[PDB]
């Protein structure tokens, strides 16, 4: 069992990206964040419950559930923009 296939969804668009284990949440975020840009939020949905990936702990929790399932092949991770960016320049007082 090598190469982790992760399916990312953004505004309906789908993308297939493979990862070589061991895979670190920090490393994945750095790569994904650059692909779609920043700042962005990582939303993970299993089926009935949804958990926001904040730390590596949440990352391993997702895999554990997937391993138990017979459909352990791809991952359903949806990322969405937080709407409105913070980058002011200048203004009158």
């Amino acid at each position: 069992q090598s190469d982790v296939r992760i399916k990312f969804e953004h505004n309906g668009e789908r993308r297939i990206i493979a990862f070589s284990r061991p895979v670190k949440y920090e490393d994945v975020e750095h790569k994904v964040t650059t692909v779609f840009g920043q700042p962005l939020d990582l939303h993970y949905m299993n089926n009935e419950l949804s958990i926001l990936l904040k730390n590596q702990d949440d990352l391993d929790k997702a895999i554990d559930i997937l391993d138990r399932s017979s459909s352990m092949k791809s991952l359903r991770i949806l990322l969405l923009s937080q709407d409105r960016n913070l980058e002011h320049h200048h203004h009158h007082h």
